[PDB]
């Protein structure tokens, strides 16, 4: 109630702006992303514009609790919504404004990856590297890392991130770049969720490809030498160089198939004079091969295409992450190890998928310590997602766990990251904060302690001041 | 006995090419560069050829026995001599050749940085990156990766290594390359200390270059904010970005002087036009800008200057390093407690100096991880020699660890890396590995355990196999 007053204070009065617990929408509200990790946030609070996210802070502050920013939606963890935190549902900061001498776009955090994609082809015909989901929140997005069609080609959207608008714990509003705040500005392009609230973006922007041309080779057949002889042969492909920098590479795996698939940035003749396939063992059953002039028809066709997968729905679910590197590819043994695992193991699911995004090119040309993002000098991420028409049951968790398991005990006590956009709350805490931030971890502390000591922006696996 | 018969074996029964503990040369053999961490190995022997080597380690092997290689003999530790293990003295393998077509050279360990350089020279003005002090041997010097004045031009002395000869700890006799054993030619070009003996190097030339300007400006005075002025500029200066890509830039650190030491290639008009003095604020009391044509002459006054300097000869001595970057940039409050530490800590020695070089340049044209050589993210070093009129004595030792303190304080916590070519065994050995090796640390240790199980090639701070 003193925290409930000036929380309607912060949204000016505005009662339709500010919510809590006791209402009947409040389950509804909270929009969980996953549907196992419930939460009840201690209110929730739409700002307006900067001041009042200041505003906002200040009033779980003066009440001794805890606040998490929502953007998009898409934790994995629902951390946006952490249980008696305040939640700080961004979906008004949604500005949108084009500078078309330097071509640096000015977003706020509300923005969905669908209306980014669309506003910077229209303003000039501009894109930016960044995931495939449309319903993927800014906010969220740009602060872990934001990989997709365009990152070995281009990088991460956070490398394209010039200067920020913070929130702080202590309720000042800053700016950081690279010349202002520079440490700040580190621990946001890779860890923003735990120092600060970033309320808008100056993102430089490339202009669009020409030609982009998606292709999709498939293998049916549930016989685990035939798939891994496939993985193998991806694998080894990517760590050829053969390929080439601008064409983006992932290979899915479900219970019954293998989806080589990628886009290329150039004529469909070059991409099919690669004659892709060819360094393939076995040839693959179905060919669908398109090309795009149109980059914003190009990015929602792909939105669409995981969301029709049933991989990209709030839904009940668990989910890991994996990176591998060239000192940590996946032996010829443990690959065959692996998908006899898959066919073999009681999984509990209506539908499973294994990704495999390459992630080379444009992502190495930026330090390792140069963001808060770690895994740079990675080959390819391994996201692992278990869907379940049912409630999430513990054997749906020891099949993803065993997974990671497997797909590593080809070196099993190495350093496997894990990608911090795909949270993994089934986890020891101390576990999640090495694969999510690995050495940056350090730093990071230093960081945190220093703009945010007690530790007004927490979640499960923030990151904690010094000691 | 059984040892000792096997040994003048290796050798073809010369019994000048093996040393026993019994006899009354045996002292100065051993030719220890520390004279504080003294050292009596099991044997020495002296090779002829490779196969000698390798039928030397054999005797070792067979009686439960460990080896190390000497070639130069300036390891601080003295780890070529470590007691109780055979002593590997590659002296006889002083062979050279040049291949005009291809400027590659192919040398044996034994050759100094001295007759390396010369060599290189007469065959064709060729020359190649490396260590300014001529009695430093090529064979535990291409190997721990080898810094002079052509690096921020060249690159790394290890970066133009193309084939290798190794004798592994098995005795088979073996050769490595970018595209050949792979895994042994990255732990060869980082920590051959710890994976097997050298005993041929196939090294790239450059063509030497037609101007080189070295330059020095002193800063007489014992004033420690005096002084901390001069560095923090010093460190401002590089950071910047500003300075030429072929030219290195040092500064060296007494009781009463800032020695702004470096070389420039190309004409002298030119370094003079940069008026690289300018940038500072009080002007320095001294200067000196002498222009080599010839480049041997330019690299034989070098060597010879440090040997003067009082630092590049076998002494009473301790001695460490430290690695910096962007990143733990010293900062300006510490820096002065340095200089105020430096001027009001009882040192215990007669001549103390702090080498401050940079890096960077072309040492950035190789991942850290495409090499055993990890610290290539540097800005620049500190190498903190302390010499002592007799024995070493704590007073001395602790002197130099609170200096490495002191340069800390900055951010006491964050990775700080050591350099292997200037080793440090005074420190724990967990404390000595992550600084030597870090990220790799890992990587050798499974290279270390596919080519030398048993750890034949140990010395105090050596590449362990993994648990
Ligand atoms: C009190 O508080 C409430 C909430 O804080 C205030 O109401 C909020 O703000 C506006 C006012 O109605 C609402 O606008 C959104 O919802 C509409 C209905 O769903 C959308 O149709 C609308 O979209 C259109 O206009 C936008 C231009 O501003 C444009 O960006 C839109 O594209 C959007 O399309 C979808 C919509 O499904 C979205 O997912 C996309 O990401 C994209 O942004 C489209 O052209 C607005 O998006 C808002 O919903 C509403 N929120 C509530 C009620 O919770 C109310 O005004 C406050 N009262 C005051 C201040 O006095
Ligand atoms: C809300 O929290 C914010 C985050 O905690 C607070 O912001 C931080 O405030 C501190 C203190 O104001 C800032 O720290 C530095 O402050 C000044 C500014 O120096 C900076 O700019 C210089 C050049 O422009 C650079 O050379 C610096 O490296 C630095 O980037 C400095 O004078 C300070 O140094 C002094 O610090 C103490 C005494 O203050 C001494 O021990 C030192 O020896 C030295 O004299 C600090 O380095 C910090 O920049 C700032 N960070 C951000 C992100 O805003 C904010 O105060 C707080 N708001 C409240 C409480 O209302
Ligand atoms: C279906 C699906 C597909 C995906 N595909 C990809 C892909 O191809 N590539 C990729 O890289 N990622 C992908 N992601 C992951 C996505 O990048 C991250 O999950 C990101 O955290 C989601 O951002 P969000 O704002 O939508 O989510 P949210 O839940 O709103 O936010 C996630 C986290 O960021 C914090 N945060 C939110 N807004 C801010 C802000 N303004 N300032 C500071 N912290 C903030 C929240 O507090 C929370 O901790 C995908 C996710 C889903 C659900
Ligand atoms: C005065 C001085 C100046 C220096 N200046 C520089 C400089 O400017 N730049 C720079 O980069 N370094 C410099 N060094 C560092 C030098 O590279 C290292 O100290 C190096 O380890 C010593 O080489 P060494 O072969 O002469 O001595 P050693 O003690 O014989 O060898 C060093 C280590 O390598 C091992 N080793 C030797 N030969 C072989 C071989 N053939 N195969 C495998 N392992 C072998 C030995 O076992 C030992 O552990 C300097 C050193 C000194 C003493
Ligand atoms: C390993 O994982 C794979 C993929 O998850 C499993 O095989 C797949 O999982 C299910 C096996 O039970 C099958 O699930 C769905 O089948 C049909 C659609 O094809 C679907 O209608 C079923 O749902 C209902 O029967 O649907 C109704 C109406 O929608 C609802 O009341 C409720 O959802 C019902 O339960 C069922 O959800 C799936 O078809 C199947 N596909 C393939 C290609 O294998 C393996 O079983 C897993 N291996 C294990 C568990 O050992
Ligand atoms: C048996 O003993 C030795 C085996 O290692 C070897 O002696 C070495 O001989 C070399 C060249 O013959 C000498 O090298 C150099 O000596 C002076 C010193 O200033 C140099 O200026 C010269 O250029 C010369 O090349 C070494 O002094 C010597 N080393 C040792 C340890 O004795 C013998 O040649 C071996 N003899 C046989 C028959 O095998
Ligand atoms: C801090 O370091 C200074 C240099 O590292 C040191 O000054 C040096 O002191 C020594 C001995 O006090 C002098 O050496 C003298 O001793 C030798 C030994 O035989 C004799 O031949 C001579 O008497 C010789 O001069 C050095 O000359 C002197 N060097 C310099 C540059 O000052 C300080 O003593 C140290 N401060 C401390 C320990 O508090
Ligand atoms: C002495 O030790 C040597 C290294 O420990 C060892 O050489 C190693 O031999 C293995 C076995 O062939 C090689 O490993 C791979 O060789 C090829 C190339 O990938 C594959 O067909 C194999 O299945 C295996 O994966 C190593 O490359 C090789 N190491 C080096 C440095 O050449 C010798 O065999 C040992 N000699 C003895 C015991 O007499
Ligand atoms: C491609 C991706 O990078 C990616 C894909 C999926 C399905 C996902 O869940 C996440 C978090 C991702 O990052
Ligand atoms: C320019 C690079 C110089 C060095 O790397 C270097 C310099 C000194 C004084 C030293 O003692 C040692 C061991 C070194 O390696
Ligand atoms: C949620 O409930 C409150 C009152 O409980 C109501 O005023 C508000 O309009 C509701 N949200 C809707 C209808 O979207
Ligand atoms: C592409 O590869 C296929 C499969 O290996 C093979 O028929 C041929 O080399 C190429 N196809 C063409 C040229 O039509
Ligand atoms: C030292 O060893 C023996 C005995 O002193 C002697 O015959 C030999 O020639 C000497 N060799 C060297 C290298 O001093
Ligand atoms: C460098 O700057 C000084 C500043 O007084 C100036 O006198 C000098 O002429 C400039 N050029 C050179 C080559 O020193």
């Amino acid at each position: 109630s003193a925290f409930a007053t000036c929380l309607l204070a912060s949204v000016g009065g505005n009662s339709s702006a500010v919510a809590f617990p006791n209402q009947a929408n409040y389950s509804t509200l909270v929009a969980p992303y996953n549907f196992d990790l419930l939460t009840t946030p201690s209110a929730i609070v739409w700002p307006q514009d900067t001041q009042q996210v200041a505003a906002a802070v200040k009033c779980a502050v003066d009440s001794d609790i805890k606040v998490q920013p929502k953007s998009g939606g898409h934790n994995y963890g629902n951390y946006g919504s952490t249980t008696g935190e305040l939640s700080v549902n961004l979906d008004n900061l949604q500005h949108f404004s084009m500078n078309e001498t330097s071509w640096t776009a000015r977003l706020g955090p509300g923005n969905r990856l669908g209306r980014v994609t669309e506003l910077m082809y229209n303003n000039g015909g501009r894109h930016v590297p960044h995931g495939t989901t449309f319903t993927v929140g800014l906010g969220g997005h740009a602060t872990v890392g934001g990989a997709g069609a365009a990152s070995r080609m281009h990088g991460l959207l956070l490398d394209y991130v010039e200067e920020v608008e913070v929130v702080l714990a202590n309720s000042s509003i800053v700016r950081a770049s690279k010349s202002h705040n520079e440490d700040l500005f580190f621990a946001v392009r890779g860890a923003a969720s735990s120092v600060g609230i970033v309320t808008d973006f100056s993102i430089r922007t490339e202009p669009v490809p020409v030609s982009s041309v998606t292709y999709s080779y498939i293998w049916e057949g549930t016989d685990p030498a035939a798939r891994a002889e496939v993985f193998l042969t991806w694998q080894s492909l990517l760590a050829g160089g053969s390929l080439p920098q601008h064409m983006a590479y992932d290979l899915v795996a479900t219970a019954n198939s293998m989806i080589l698939g990628g886009a290329y940035f150039g004529s469909q003749e070059d991409f099919e004079a690669f004659n892709l396939s060819s360094h393939f063992k076995v040839a693959p059953d179905v060919t669908h091969i398109k090309t795009y002039t149109n980059f914003f028809d190009f990015s929602a066709a792909a939105s669409a295409q995981t969301k029709a997968a049933g991989i990209a729905s709030p839904s009940h679910f668990y989910a890991k992450s994996l990176v591998f590197n060239q000192q940590t590819l996946i032996p010829d043994d443990a690959a065959e190890e692996v998908f006899k695992y898959l066919a073999t193991t009681k999984n509990g699911t209506d539908l499973y998928a294994v990704t495999f995004a390459a992630l080379g090119g444009a992502v190495r040309d930026v330090s390792a310590s140069e963001t808060a993002f770690y895994h740079r000098d990675a080959s390819y991420f391994m996201f692992s997602f278990g869907r379940t028409s049912g409630d999430l049951t513990d054997t749906t968790v020891q099949f993803l766990d065993g997974l990671s398991e497997v797909l590593t005990s080809g070196q099993p006590d190495a350093y496997y990251g894990q990608y911090v956009g795909n949270v993994d709350p089934r986890q020891p805490t101390d576990e999640a904060l090495t694969g999510y931030y690995g050495k940056n971890l350090h730093r990071l502390q230093q960081i945190k302690s220093a703009v945010d000591p007690n530790d007004v922006f927490h979640n499960q696996q923030s990151i904690p001041p010094l000691s």
